[PDB]
This record gives C-alpha cells, sequence and structure tokens, in this order.
C-alpha cells in the first residue's frame, strides 16, 4: 500500500540531504533552503510487500511553518531531525515533539534522528540523544546524509514500525 | 509577541548609540541629540522563540522629558541607563527611577545599564552601579556601545526576563 512520512526539524538539520540521499543517492554541500514543502517517493519492500513512501520534505524555516503543521494529520510516519554540531536545534526537539502532539494522529510512528555524525564538530552526544529519545518515548538514530551512514535505515526502520503497526 | 521597550536617561549617557549599534552595527563618534523620542525594532531569537522588539529611544534633555513621561504607560521593559565617567548622570538615576514608578505599568522589567565601560575617565565604579542596582531591587549591566561590550546583552536579557514574566 502506501504510507505517508513527513520529515519534520529546525531550518538547516539536512532533512532535504536525508531525502535526496535515500532517493538518489546524492548530496548537495549547498544549503537550498526548503519553500513550505516538498514531496518525493520511492518503493520499499517490507518482508517481500513493496510498499510505497510518499515522503514530506517540510520546511524548517518560521515563515513555512505554518503550511506545515497543517500536512500533520494524516501522517503515518514522523521524522523528527536534530544537526548534532547545533546544540539550539536539539533543544527545539521538545517544542517540534508537541506540535505533533498537536496534530498527529494517534497511530502515527515517531523517530528521532540526529543527523551529521561525520562532523568532528559534534555538540551533542549520542547518549544525550538517547536520553532524549527515552524520554520522549521515541525510537533513535544517528545519521550522516554525507556519508550515507544510517539514511536508508532511518526510512527502513520507520516503515517496519508503522507496517508492525498495520497487523494489529 | 510584541514587547514594547523604552531606553530612558540623561542626555548623553549613550542610548541612541546603544539603539543605533544593536540594530545597525554601529557607532556615532558625534552627539546628535534626540528630539523627544524616536522610534526602532529588530527580531530577537528568546529561545528559539522570534520576538519583535519595539525600541523607543527618548531624549534625555529636560524640555522634552514630557512628550516621554507619557511614552512610559504601556512599556513591558525600561532600560536606565547612565554614563560611568559622569557622576551627575549617575546620581539621577533615582529620579529616573521615582518617574518610572509613576508611569509605568506594574509588570514592566527594569534594567539599570552603565554605559561607555571602554572610558578611562571612569569615575562610577562597577560596585557603585551594582549597589545601586541593588537598592532599586533590579537587574545590572555595564556596556559600550562604542567597543561593543555587552550591547546585545542589554537586550537579550530584557526580553528574556520579559518573556519568562509571559510564560506566567
Ligand atoms: N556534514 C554534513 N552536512 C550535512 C549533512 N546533511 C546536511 N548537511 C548540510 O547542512 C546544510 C542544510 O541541509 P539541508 O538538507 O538543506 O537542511 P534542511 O533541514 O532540509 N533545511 P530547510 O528546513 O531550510 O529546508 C546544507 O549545506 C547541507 O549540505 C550531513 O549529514 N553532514
Ligand atoms: N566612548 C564612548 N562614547 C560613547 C558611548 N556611547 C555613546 N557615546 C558618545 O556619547 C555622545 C552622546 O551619545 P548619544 O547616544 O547621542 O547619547 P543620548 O543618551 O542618546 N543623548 P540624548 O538623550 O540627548 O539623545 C556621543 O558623542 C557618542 O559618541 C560609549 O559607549 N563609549
Ligand atoms: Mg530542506
Ligand atoms: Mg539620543
Amino acid at each position: 500500500s502506501i504510507m505517508k512520512i513527513l520529515l519534520i526539524g529546525d531550518s538547516g538539520v539536512g532533512k532535504s540531504c536525508l531525502l535526496v540521499r535515500f532517493v538518489e543517492d546524492k548530496f548537495n554541500p549547498s544549503f537550498i533552503t526548503t519553500i513550505g514543502i516538498d514531496f518525493k517517493i520511492k518503493t520499499v519492500d517490507i518482508n517481500g510487500k513493496k510498499v510505497k513512501l510518499q515522503i514530506w520534505d517540510t520546511a524548517g524555516q518560521e515563515r513555512f511553518r505554518t503550511i506545515t503543521t497543517a500536512y500533520y494529520r494524516g501522517a503515518m510516519g514522523i521524522i523528527l531531525v536534530y544537526d548534532i554540531t547545533d546544540e539550539r536545534t536539539f533543544t527545539n526537539i521538545k517544542q517540534w515533539f508537541k506540535t505533533v502532539n498537536e496534530h498527529a494522529n494517534d497511530e502515527a510512528q515517531l523517530l528521532l534522528v540526529g543527523n551529521k555524525s561525520d562532523m568532528e564538530t559534534r555538540v551533542v552526544t549520542a547518549d544525550q540523544g538517547e536520553a532524549l529519545a527515552k524520554e520522549l518515548g521515541i525510537p533513535f538514530i544517528e545519521s550522516s546524509a554525507k556519508n550515507d551512514d544510517n539514511v536508508n535505515e532511518i526510512f527502513f526502520t520507520l516503515a517496519k514500525l508503522i507496517q508492525e503497526k498495520i497487523d494489529s
């Protein structure tokens, strides 16, 4: 069938790069901010089952974040992304979390992603992210759209979680 | 949200220069006295919460101090500034304080600023300002619009205090 998935998080954390790296195996070194929202798709196989993922890449910019909250309701999966080199984007996850609860479904599967694990300039530790994840009650994973680490895992695991949910 | 902020204090203490240095990162070495009042704005980000600051730069000259007192009521933040190289401007803070209590709101957040910390001709010590601050019951900070020291801090901290007041 089809799974609607959203990527949310501060502007600059790498939502678009994780998406491009996953769907087109490329990486843009430049910063090309997302206006309002973007939409892509890819077919994944969940234990034999071929599932279509409709990925909604949202704008992190504050002004374009009203267009987004409207897409929350109806999403089967929501990926909250922060930048491990930017402490502010991590602290902001809590606010993103609240926004999600006010607009998402009940059965929506969340996932926290600490992106840019390839950077020596990291300021947010893996343990910090795991701790935030345990406190929010959602799964956690670190990634790097640049070196392509755990990028596919992000989407495959979220799909599997949603699918497991579909069986109940 | 909208935070209305006022800068008051004797003519010549540096109210306009702290404002210009904050909003346009410049510094006028010349003395261009303010006639009655002036008004500027800048968007500040208090903990991931972008707020608009409407800065009202008042005239220090005695003849205009009537056009100003009218703007007191309704201000959320009030910055009382004195010149550390001019003892008279510091002693006058007490009178400025009284004027504020007669015209400001109850929830108005005050802040005492000793400006021109870059001058070797200082005559008012930091301890003296701290003492006046403790006696008046308001926060204190020293700045230099010229060398750009604690200039942003003045406005960021006042906004944070007002916001903390808000989330209540
Ligand atoms: N080193 C490194 N840089 C990355 C990584 N992912 C993204 N970036 C860089 O970080 C910047 C922002 O990435 P981008 O994907 O555009 O961020 P966004 O979250 O989609 N921004 P917006 O919400 O404005 O649309 C870009 O210059 C990009 O190349 C990563 O894993 N490692
Ligand atoms: N050395 C030094 N001079 C400063 C500083 N701030 C302001 N000045 C100088 O003090 C003089 C008057 O500053 P100004 O900002 O106009 O003072 P004001 O409080 O706004 N005066 P008025 O109430 O009449 O409008 C100018 O010559 C200016 O360059 C500072 O931090 N350091
Ligand atoms: Mg983007
Ligand atoms: Mg002035």
